[PDB]
C-alpha cells in the first residue's frame, strides 16, 4: 500500500485515506459554504474551474511522497513538498499563469527554512498514480520532472511577490485540511 505516514516502519496513514478526508474538509468546509465564489473572484477565473482546481490542488498536494525511494525506505518524506510542486507545475501548466500560483502553494504547505538535492530515482510508485488518476482524472509524469530546480524557484519568488493573496487562497485551505486528516488517521 501507498503510505504517508510511517513512525516507525508500518503503514500507519494510506495515501487513500489521505486525501479522501482532507476532500471532506475541502469539500464541507469550504466548497459547500461557497469557497469558489471566493476563489473566482481572486483567481480571476470562473467557479466551476475553481471547485475543480481546489480539489485537484489537495489531490497533488502530496504526490512527491509517492516516490520509490520513500515508499521502499519506510521512513520519512523530506523535500516531499519540493518534488510535489515540480510535478503539480507540470500537470497544472495547462491553466495557465493560475496552475503556477497552484504550484507555489504546494511548495510553500511543509517549507521549514525560512536547499534540497537531485535523488538519483526519479521514478514515482506506480501503485500511487493509479489512485491519483481514480481521484482527480488527470495523467501524470512517472518520473519527477526535474526542472533543475532554479527555473522555478525563481518564478516562485516572483508569484511569491506578486501574487500571495492567490497562493495563499490554495496554500490555507490545504494546510486545514493536511493537518484534519493526519489527526483522524493517525
Amino acid at each position: 500500500m501507498v503510505c504517508t505516514f510511517f513512525e516507525n516502519k508500518v503503514c500507519v496513514e494510506t495515501m487513500e485515506d489521505h486525501i479522501r478526508k482532507g476532500l471532506e474538509i475541502i469539500e464541507g468546509l469550504y466548497l459547500r459554504r461557497g469557497y469558489g465564489h471566493f476563489l473566482s473572484k481572486i483567481l480571476n477565473i470562473d467557479v466551476k474551474l475553481a471547485e475543480e482546481l481546489l480539489k485537484k490542488a489537495y489531490i497533488f498536494h502530496d504526490i512527491g511522497k509517492c516516490l520509490e525511494e520513500f515508499q521502499q525506505r519506510r521512513e520519512k518524506f523530506r523535500f516531499h513538498e519540493v518534488y510535489s510542486a515540480l510535478v503539480a507545475r507540470e500537470v497544472f501548466k495547462k491553466y495557465g499563469d493560475i496552475g503556477g500560483v497552484v504550484s507555489v502553494a504546494i511548495l510553500l504547505h511543509h517549507h521549514n527554512w525560512i536547499s534540497p538535492k537531485r535523488p538519483r530515482n526519479l521514478k514515482l510508485c506506480n501503485e500511487c498514480l493509479s489512485i491519483i488518476k481514480k481521484l482527480s482524472g488527470e495523467k501524470i509524469p512517472e518520473e519527477i520532472p526535474w526542472r533543475n530546480w532554479i527555473e522555478f524557484t525563481e518564478e516562485a519568488e516572483e508569484i511569491m511577490r506578486t501574487n500571495l493573496r492567490g497562493v495563499y487562497s490554495i496554500l490555507l485551505p490545504l494546510v486545514v485540511a493536511d493537518n484534519y486528516a493526519a489527526a483522524v488517521n493517525r
